[PDB]
């Protein structure tokens, strides 16, 4: 019994049915076997030579995918475009006709037919919209106590009391912009407050974008795709923060600043960026609405320094036996100790620890020391160096633990691994020391000796 | 019993039809059943293998999309584009053929019939030319007395002394542009003209289009159809606002300025610009005929400020019980007494209130202070840090309502906020404070402490 094949279109009270069978549209009539009724939109049925609906099968698994752009008012068809950005109408098969079809959705279609028969989901898209469980905790931050309840106030204080806010008539902020020099907490300090947010659901997302990931279809779609993730999201109650980290890269704006109006309708979804260059930022994205809260992340001084090495320096560390020794088996005097010892002489103004030299306008010169540079990036990777170096005294000595020595002479090690290159200095940093002496640098020298343009 | 299909293309007196079946033109005769005068242009019929006329259906739902171009001198053809830029002559079915059609408009298309079965809405071409009830009204906008005056002289007053205006040979203005620093009351300027305009009719449209949604098919496409829409609700005989908020994106240009030279025929329609960038504003925009009326929206003095204040310290917020002894329990007194108290402390020259400092190219050097550089917007984020301190104080010491402190710690936050970044100061301040010295300006400062590019 030799069989064709059909895509069924629609179904009538007359127990016939309108089949898309050989390249066109044809109304056939339904063997007595199968019942019309149980019979589905879209559905690929099986005929014979006289060209009646013998058998129904399932859904076309393969076919064109096209980008779907918005489902019609009818809720039967949608609008969808494709490879060469042709746009159509199709009717949604029944496997669709929860979860919700959003706009960026692909979906396999037959345009011939004029059918949508299934959502085919992407990774790519699904890692870059993915919501993460978020890794860090405010108690992991150092240094930044200020600028945490900053965050708290804007971003977590607002679902908190929902009703001291109403009866002030604040509206709550719903931008926040981290800025600051690399190295010193933007990340972290974003993680974290959807950390304690998520904590008080004692059910929340957080979806983590780099700027880069944006770049990899255009970015219009990405930014779409994002929101649109989002806005899934916030039609739980839920709350949902969109963070946009290492944003120095993008200034594209437009959509990015249409997307955040947008999403001002939805009380629950807070967008947060991150940028290392505050004087490139597109003023627009500041402005009432959009990125409203403005937390600078500055760089450590010597009393927050100590904070964040104690992130690092735990009495988990092996410690080396003479270091113990000046504190009679008592790690955590021994390494509190070790955390001031190594604080000081990072901090301190002498010789060894000269970073740079300025020359201003007026013709004075001042000498930057490594004091003003630092990040808790570096105060991490000054640990992460102390520890190899102990490993290797492990090795090459056969005495266990992490001496003092091993830190400071990270310390030197570290900064001279970047007392050449482009990472280590920033324009808030030049802006600050112009600013300072109220004169402009016309020339910079780091001090082996090498000279940075101005 | 199993039968085709086709499309009805023209009907004769002799009672046949012309049908697109199986990718070709027939004549057909319909069946004895069938009255072939009740049947209409572009509707699907039913056949047989005779390939004769059994039954009219209803008009083809799925297929191609086309963009109208035009309709043509005989009314029932249709110039469309379709995605490929392929331009063709396609006839219009009866469903077409109330509201009206226009350039612009999505038609559902089969190009081998040559038909346009249905006009489809898009969504998000819909809410960018989706008119809007004003929020804002005048008694809302705090300083602005004069610049309330210009845009009513230039918007209200034509249409309500038409007859008047004639006498004295005045043709009424087309456009408006408001321009100046950010933050200082032109996008309400905008709605509360079209509010109070709406209020004189007791219809009246208001488009609001921000620079950003322009950006986001082509720019000028996004240009033709939001005139299109002007044009549309032009007919009615009643005022038509078109609004382009948010212009310093754009300079594209030719298109607008081609569509405002096109509507000047439509005495009904007004369009008001705004820009906080005056300097880099194409001159061809401002020429006459096109954005006539320049208003300039400027920052609020100490007395514009009292105004603005009055508008977000109302009486209906909760006000500390230490606050209202001095007073008495009488708020009126006790909430004009703490606004004339926080404007006098933010219009100060303090050490606390230094902002900036200007160096001049003869050496000179001017300290400029939080006055210089205040907006509507600035004074409206004070009274929201407030209202956050005042939430805070309540949750910590248990003491409801609103200090006078809480207002003044959030002046020196507020600044310190924005003493950084971009878009708290403007190329026309530093246009002013050089103006005003007759010195070019040659190194710049903040008063934390940090210098700007100038
Ligand atoms: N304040 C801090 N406390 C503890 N660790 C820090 C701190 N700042 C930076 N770090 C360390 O250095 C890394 C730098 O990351 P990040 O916080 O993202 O800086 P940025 O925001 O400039 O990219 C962090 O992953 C962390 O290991
Ligand atoms: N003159 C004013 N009176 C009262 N509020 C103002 C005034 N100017 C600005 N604001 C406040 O600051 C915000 C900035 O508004 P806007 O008028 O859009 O400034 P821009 O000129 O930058 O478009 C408004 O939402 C309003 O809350
Ligand atoms: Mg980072
Ligand atoms: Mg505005």
């Amino acid at each position: 019994p030799p069989s064709g094949y059909g895509v069924l279109l629609a179904t009538h009270d007359d127990d016939t049915v309108d089949v898309f069978t050989s390249g066109r549209k044809m109304r056939l009539t339904c063997s007595p076997n199968i019942d019309a009724a149980s019979l589905k939109k879209g559905q690929t049925v099986r005929l014979n030579e006289a060209l009646t609906v013998v058998e129904a099968g399932t859904f076309e698994a393969v076919g064109e995918i096209s980008t779907l752009r918005e489902i019609l008012a009818d809720g039967h068809r949608a609008l969808v475009v494709g490879h060469a950005d042709e746009e159509r109408v199709v009717w949604l098969a029944d496997p669709l006709i929860p979860r919700k079809l959003r706009p960026g959705d692909s979906l396999l279609v037959d345009t011939k037919a004029g059918y949508a028969f299934e959502r085919i989901p992407k990774a790519e898209v699904e890692d870059l919209v993915l919501e993460e469980v978020p890794d860090v905790s405010y108690a992991d931050i150092g240094g930044l106590s200020r600028q945490i309840e900053q965050i708290r106030d804007a971003v977590e204080l607002p679902f908190l009391h929902k009703e001291l806010y109403r009866e002030y008539s604040l509206r709550p902020p719903k931008g926040v912009l981290l800025y600051g020099p690399p190295g010193c907490g933007k990340t972290l300090i974003a993680k974290a407050v959807a950390n304690s947010l998520a904590k008080k659901m004692a059910k929340s997302y957080f979806l983590n974008i780099k700027g880069p990931e944006l770049l990899n279809g255009e970015t219009e779609r990405h930014i779409r795709l994002i929101f649109q993730r989002a806005r899934e999201k916030a039609s739980e109650g839920t709350p949902v923060i969109v963070f946009f980290d290492e944003m120095d890269s993008i200034f594209v704006v437009p959509q990015l600043l249409s997307e955040i109006d947008g999403v001002e309708g939805l009380e629950n979804v807070i967008v947060i960026g991150a940028s290392n260059r505050e004087d490139m930022i597109d003023p627009a994205i500041l402005r009432p609405g959009r990125l409203d809260v403005k937390i600078k992340i500055e760089r450590p001084d010597a009393e927050a320094a100590q904070d964040i090495y104690s992130k690092y320096l735990t009495e988990f560390l092996p410690v080396h036996a003479d270091d113990l020794a000046e504190f009679d088996g008592d790690r955590s005097a021994c390494i509190k100790a070790m955390i001031e010892k190594v604080v000081d002489r990072m901090y301190a103004e002498i010789d060894d620890n000269r970073f740079l030299e300025v020359t201003y306008a007026n013709g004075d010169k001042e000498v930057m020391y490594f004091k003003d540079f630092n990040s808790g990036a570096m105060i991490q990777n000054v640990v992460d160096r102390a520890k190899k170096n102990a490993i290797k005294s492990v090795l090459e000595t056969g005495q266990p633990g992490l001496r003092i020595q091993h830190l400071l002479d990270s310390i030197v090690d570290e900064f001279a691994e970047n007392e050449d290159l482009p990472n280590t200095t920033n324009p808030d940093d030049w802006a600050r020391i112009s600013g300072k002496k109220g004169e402009r640098i016309v020339y910079i020298r780091t001090l082996a000796s090498r000279a940075i343009d101005t």
